[PDB]
């Protein structure tokens, strides 16, 4: 039987993937994307491509309504037409939603008819994750959609400048994706609630700081973690708890409405919150580590190269330049680094970067790779640690 | 190890899968879908809807360039070099949108860094499939990018008129979809190529013909099957070729531009080719078959009854129609017909229908459902048989 | 391919394996047996009865020679050259059974026809678990093949008499098998052996002692637990082991020669070697628990019952007996536990008893099942605990 | 859940042995044995070497009593009441034999705890497999009984003479195997029954006779195919079969009783049987095939080589002797010919032979190795076609 064939696939399958690790899962995950690839028949392929766009339309849809906010609270299963008539949407197209995202396991179906949160459900409640989702739909898609006639258009130019990709014909202005977005209130508020997501595993898993301190001192006043761009600061209050009784300044660094918005959850002591630019040339002088988190990847590097060398001029014999950014292999990279950087070629003019072209884009600044810690697999992110030539 | 158990699922899914027919097959592969949304975390959750969006973008700028037709007919792999020369791109970016294929399968990365292709590879670069995927860019693309806000903007009514869907706000426009359409040179080319497109299998695999014809006599000279918007008329060619000896007419109807097209691959004789708007009176009487396939499913109920209507007239005791369609269950549907479900309500103001609502609009018109003949599974395609009530 | 097929089940299954614990991997086993059975062919079924009989034979050459040994302390491949000039035995023999061992895993060959220890050569270099194949070689078999013209003979009465069954054929002797054994000297030296090997995991595992003490009192001298037949007293140390600060006498009761061998490997202290027949009164008084492990499936009923009439007299009401032993299920049971009924019936006339015929049993001398815990899985053995009625 | 995943490891199993061939599920359950003994506990092996024992002697127990034949014929499952009081078994004893047999599968238990017939059932229920397993337990049982002291007591001697073996010990007698047997009425009348039995697939599956014929005639009178010692012809049959119009004579060679035997079941013409002891000078002369069919590999080479040395004075240049039998690899020998190795040194002083063993033997009587056509895998038999040196 077919039907019995397939939940012992399932059995089996789920069996080895709790066995494993995190990383393990993701690799099992990888290749049963790869099997559903090889196994499609044409039509499919087609199929799939076509149809699985919907899913991206549909989640900013139940977002819109609270659909996954409220039916990740309920007891119960909830019936369409309950549904429906609690958060204003009409009865039948309520119904085709729902039915819609059950198939996609973006909530459940029961037996009855009926509906449940699922794994999903709960994710496209969490703030930040639907935030990352709704992200997707109003700034990626609309650089998806003008790309393949940006590059007809312009006969396949190489793009290497923010202010001439396909962000500029998608919204029709002479701006760079960033300068236009600070323009923009509500899609402001919606990165404002995307920082509040954080990534795990995090660099602090693997990086041997006492190894890389050595016998560095931290008098008179010297700061130990400059984080350049940190957000609401996750690097630093984990660095805090990692290594509570490590002498030397902790430094948030970011404009002054995202470190507003980090006080809430900072600690109360142990961490300075400092306004800075990070185009403008670095004040905390002789650091131990200036890190750079996930912020390289979103220039080219004629910006990215800029960004490092207002940092260079402040450091001493014994600082670093700690770069925690994607690490994609020189060959075999899979879909979550290549379509990022599909994404942001379209948006921001930038790419990933392997080792050697990050050693490439670090030596222009003077830079020279020291260690590179990995943290993340298969999908490489790592802590990479320059120092001065 | 974990690479060792990566590669054994890949073996026993791949041997399993030769061991069933298509229809086992698609049932694993949506298990194997169902298993990776069940296993990702949920950051992997908001990556996968974030990202395979990049896959029609880029299907559509190597369908631009011909990449597919031209890798799939090299004899050796090519380097990022040979294939940016010979097809006129600039060479980075044509490497990061190789490396991109590579890792959707789009194309395969040989460990030389070269490149092959895949099964998909030779799917994009086959013209009716390849229209198909343009057709999900062009066209269905633009109104799941509109829905959202057309629902929020009119507080999520029933989408019940062709004339009041997203269609409209995508397009600008107060026309339908097919009238617009119709003004739109491009866009009718694309669709020409996709009618060139056959599905497998198809309703004769189980269509009990024989039964179904009883002791129906074509003569004088009667009509066997009228093939109503039968497109390039493979439903008239597979007829004729699997039931060569059935005497009685059988005749293609189409719109007279689709019927010149059709000319060329029409068996040169036994099958007649008919102009004839399906919004007007059937002028064919008393045929046995009149068939209707992927027809109806484009219209909301008033138009669909509107097309059944102008048949019935013609029908006599023993004439049946044939409505060749998806037939999803009334639960537990799975992606494809959900997915259609939404597009085309977005396009055309239309639906799926499950059996019941079949029979609903049937008997709206006079008729009775004598039988139901699946053909493929599990995804529900049927011809369903009616006669008058 | 096919061989790729095999390679991938291997690996898939070493994996599940390791994701379970000892229990899942006994069942995961049987799995494997059942498997076997049901996709041989007829043919396959007969060579695979004919031969298994092989391994025990050749075992107990191994044994002789000291071959299992030997390998498992070689620390590189050794040639059967090697092998039988070191051990005595000619070269063809020695190559002959060296190769049909690696084919049943006794050994393995290596890819240059040398060979190493495998799991199975360790096991067998043990000397508890090497005695436990050599009694099966020297007193299961002569048994067993004179079971079937002991029953045809008789025409098939049921055996009910430690005196009257296969045993008396098997050795041509009117004694039953204990009494026959004891003036057997080199028998009873292998059994000298076979007592040292102690089974893992124990009824200590899941006996929940303070909860069946209750507030039973060592107060004044009163006895915890006796040990009834307890060979070299490995459930005494198990018990001080686990419960260093339970009060109370821990008393091993056995025959003289078996106390004398459990001496070296007793504690100094905390344990009294009591010599005591247990086909005599208890002399112990009013013990918390009297302790029969694996004594009593030794025994047809009545002389099992008489085991247990002997210490109901010493009882008091705190007093329980705790009969640890085989609880086969009423359907279904496994082959370990079938095949130990055949063979303890056709040797000593005894049986396996469910629990309801422990409990039969145990009523005929005034006893009622209080408690029953399970500790091994699917064979079962538990922990029955019985008060007086 | 375990349960869960062992259910999901059979389905999954099964259905790999469905979808390949009788080699593939060959080398499957060699891989489930392999597993099995990996993944037992050392105390498991143990039981298992000591119980496997059961099933010969519990298959000859229901031999004796008729029961496998009898429940192959009962159209619903029969309590052990039942099958007790219809065959004359005691009925507590049928009852323990029963739930022994279900548990190796030699019957299957129904959740009602009645009995059925399962595969296994029925192979003990046909008379050739049947007798198969009563000589394993009348004559294979005893001499591996008895070698291990044989070897034990003669310091481990190299076998090579088939009245020197363990035979002579375990039946006390200096006459060796083939000779006794030759008196023991009961024992002559098993391998009557034996001689039904016929092994699937056969040589002229691979055998390419119309290349090995060349332009052979069969003009005058002249033999195609003599089978030395053919049993019930089964080879002269199938060839016959197979070639129906080939010309030449068709021989059976065998002792007058099993000639006479073999009368009911041969051709009323085309096969010829001709009464000749094959330790006797070859009748015919010239024959294009001299067909040795599991002949030679019950003899020492001595007796090997004079059984061909009576075959080659009849040979002409285009005559050739045919070894159809066991060629066991250099290295990697599976159990079923390894077994088979030492119960034949054990019984008949003989052995299984290698490619190279083969040659070695058949150039000492002149021959020279032309062809070798392999027909079983992954045990390995093979047509062997020698020629005159
Ligand atoms: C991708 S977020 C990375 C956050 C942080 N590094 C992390 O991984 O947790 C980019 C960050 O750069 C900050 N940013 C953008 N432009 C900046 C600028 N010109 N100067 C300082 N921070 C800036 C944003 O406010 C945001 O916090
Ligand atoms: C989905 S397509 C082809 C379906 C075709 N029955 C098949 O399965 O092979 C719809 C068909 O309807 C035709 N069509 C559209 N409007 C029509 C009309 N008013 N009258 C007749 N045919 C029409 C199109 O030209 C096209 O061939
Ligand atoms: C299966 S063995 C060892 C069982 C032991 N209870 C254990 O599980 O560790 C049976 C024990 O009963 C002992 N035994 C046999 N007859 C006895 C008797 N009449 N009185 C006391 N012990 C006896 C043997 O000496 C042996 O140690
Ligand atoms: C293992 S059976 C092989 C039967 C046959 N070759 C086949 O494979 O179908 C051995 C055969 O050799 C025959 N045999 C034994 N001794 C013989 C002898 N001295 N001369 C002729 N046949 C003999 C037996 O009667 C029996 O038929
Ligand atoms: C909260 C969870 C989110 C999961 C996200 C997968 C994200 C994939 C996504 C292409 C991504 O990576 C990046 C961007 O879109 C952007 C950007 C920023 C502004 C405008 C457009 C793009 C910058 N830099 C990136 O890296
Ligand atoms: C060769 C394979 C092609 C696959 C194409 C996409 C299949 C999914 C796709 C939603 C689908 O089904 C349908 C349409 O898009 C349309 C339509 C027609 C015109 C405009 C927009 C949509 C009508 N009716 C459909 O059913
Ligand atoms: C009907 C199905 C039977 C399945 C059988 C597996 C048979 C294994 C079995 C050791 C085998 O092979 C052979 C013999 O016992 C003998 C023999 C003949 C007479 C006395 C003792 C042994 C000869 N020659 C063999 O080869
Ligand atoms: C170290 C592992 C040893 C395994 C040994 C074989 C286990 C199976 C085996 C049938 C078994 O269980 C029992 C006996 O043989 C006997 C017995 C004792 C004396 C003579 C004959 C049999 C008693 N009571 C048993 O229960
Ligand atoms: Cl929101
Ligand atoms: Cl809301
Ligand atoms: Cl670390
Ligand atoms: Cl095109
Ligand atoms: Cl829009
Ligand atoms: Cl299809
Ligand atoms: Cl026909
Ligand atoms: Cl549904
Ligand atoms: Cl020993
Ligand atoms: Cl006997
Ligand atoms: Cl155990
Ligand atoms: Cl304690
Ligand atoms: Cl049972
Ligand atoms: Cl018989
Ligand atoms: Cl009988
Ligand atoms: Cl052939
Ligand atoms: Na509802
Ligand atoms: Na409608
Ligand atoms: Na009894
Ligand atoms: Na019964």
């Amino acid at each position: 039987s077919n039907a019995e064939t397939v939940a012992a696939i399932k059995t089996l399958i789920q069996q080895l993937a709790q066995s494993t690790d995190q990383f393990g899962r993701a690799e099992i995950n990888d290749a049963l994307r790869e099997l559903q690839y090889s196994l499609e028949t044409p039509f499919d392929t087609v199929m799939r491509m076509s149809l699985d766009t919907c899913q991206v339309a549909v989640a900013r849809i139940g977002s819109d309504l609270g659909l996954f906010k409220h039916l990740s609270q309920c007891a119960s299963p909830q019936s369409a037409e309950e549904l429906a008539d609690h958060l204003g949407c009409g009865r039948e197209l309520m119904s085709r939603l729902l039915r819609y995202m059950a198939s996609v396991r973006m909530v459940q179906q029961t037996d009855d008819i009926k509906y449940i949160s699922s794994n999903i459900t709960q994710t496209l409640a969490v703030p930040g994750l639907e935030a990352g989702m709704r992200h997707a739909f109003e700034n990626l898609w609309p650089v998806l959609m003008a790309l393949p006639d940006f590059l007809a258009e312009r006969k396949y130019p190489d793009i290497v400048d923010a202010k001439d990709t396909a962000f500029q014909k998608a919204f029709n202005t002479d701006q760079d994706c960033f300068h236009w977005l600070a323009t923009q209130p509500t899609r402001i508020a919606n990165f404002k609630v995307l920082l509040t997501d954080e990534r795990t595993p995090n660099f602090l898993s693997t990086f041997p700081l006492e190894k890389e301190l050595g016998s560095w001192s931290a008098e008179p006043e010297k700061a130990l973690f400059v984080d350049i761009g940190g957000g609401m600061g996750h690097a630093c209050i984990r660095l805090r708890e990692k290594y509570p009784n490590q002498p030397g300044r902790v430094i948030l660094q970011d404009l002054p409405p995202v470190l507003q918005a980090a006080q809430a959850t900072l600690p109360l002591s142990g961490i300075e919150s400092m306004p800075h630019n990070f185009h403008t040339p670095q004040p905390v002088q002789g650091a131990k580590f200036y890190f750079l988190r996930l912020i390289l990847r979103d220039f080219p590097d004629h910006q990215a190269l800029e960004i490092l060398q207002n940092i260079v001029p402040a450091m001493d014999a014994e600082s670093r330049i700690v770069i925690d950014d994607g690490v994609p292999p020189e060959k075999g990279a899979r879909w979550a680094e290549t379509g990022t950087d599909i994404c942001i070629m379209s948006a921001l003019g930038s790419k990933e970067r392997t080792q050697r072209q990050w050693e490439e884009l670090a030596a222009k600044a003077g830079l020279q790779l020291q260690a590179l810690y990995q943290y993340t697999w298969p999908v490489v992110n790592a802590a990479m640690v320059f120092s001065l030539q």
